[PDB]
């Protein structure tokens, strides 16, 4: 599973999966 | 499992998985 | 498992896995 | 398991695993 | 297990595992 | 097990394992 | 919870050229 | 919890050229 | 918990050229 | 817990060229 | 717990060239 | 616990060239 | 007699204020 | 007689204020 | 007689203030 | 007679203030 | 008679203040 | 008669203050 | 006598008499 | 006598008499 | 007599008499 | 007599008489 | 007599008489 | 008599008489 959970985000959130 | 949990993020959060 | 848990992050958090 | 736990981070946290 | 636990971090914390 | 525990870190903490 | 926040995020190339002067008196 | 925060994040190349002068009196 | 924070994060190349002068009097 | 923090983080190459002068009087 | 902190972190190459002068009087 | 801290951390190459002078009077 | 002349004469007070910037990205 | 002349004459007070910057990225 | 001349004459007070910078990244 | 001349004459007080910097990365 | 001349004459007080720096990385 | 001359004449008080530095990394 | 004679004047010519 | 004679003047010529 | 004679003046010529 | 004679003046010529 | 004779002046010529 | 004779002057020539 790939899950991103964010609360009160004022910044930058970068999530990446490369095969 | 790949999980990112963030609260009150004002900075930069970079998460990456490369194969 | 790959887990990143962040609270009150004002800095930079870099997490990477390379194969 | 690979786990990163951060609280009140104002600095730089770099975590990497390379094979 | 690979675990990083940080509280009130204003400096730089670098953790790496290379094979 | 590989564990890093830091509290009130203003300096530099470098931990590395190389095989 | 009270939040007063000024936030700026940038992700693109920025080029700026400024010239001030070349006045003859 | 009270937060007053000024936050700036940059991720792109930035080029700046400034010239001030070349005035003849 | 009261937080007053000024935070700056940079991740891109920055080039700056500044020239001030070349005035004839 | 009261926090007053000025934080700066840099991760990119920075080039700066400054010239001040070349004035004729 | 009261914290007043000025923190600077650098991780990139920095080149700085400064010239001041070359004035004729 | 009261903390007043000025902290500087550096990890990158730094080159600095400074020239001051070459003035004719 | 051939004359090609650019001539500028000034006799009055001159005030100049210039602001360039204050851009948020 | 051939004359090619650039001439500038000044006799008055001159005040110049220049601000370049204050950009947030 | 051939004359090529660049001439500058100044007789008044000159005040110049320049600020370049104050950029947050 | 061939004359190529660059001439500068100054007779007034000159004040110059320059600030370059104060950038946070 | 061939003359190539660069001439500078100064007769007034000159004050110059230069500040370069105060950058946080 | 061929003359190539660079001439500088000064007759007034000159004050110069230069500061370069105060950078935190 | 007060006499000002000018030919091909591109500059500034200031003549004054004050008693 | 007060006489000012100028030819091909590109500069500044200031003549003054004060009593 | 007060006489000023100028030819091809590109500079500054200041003549003054004060009593 | 007060006489000023100038030819091809690119510099500064200051002549003054004060009593 | 007070006489100033100048030719091809690129410098500064200061002549003064004070009583 | 007070006489100043200058030719091809690139320097500074200061002549003064004070009583």
């Amino acid at each position: 599973n790939f899950l991103v959970h964010s609360s009160n985000n004022f910044g930058a959130i970068l999530s990446s999966t490369n095969v």
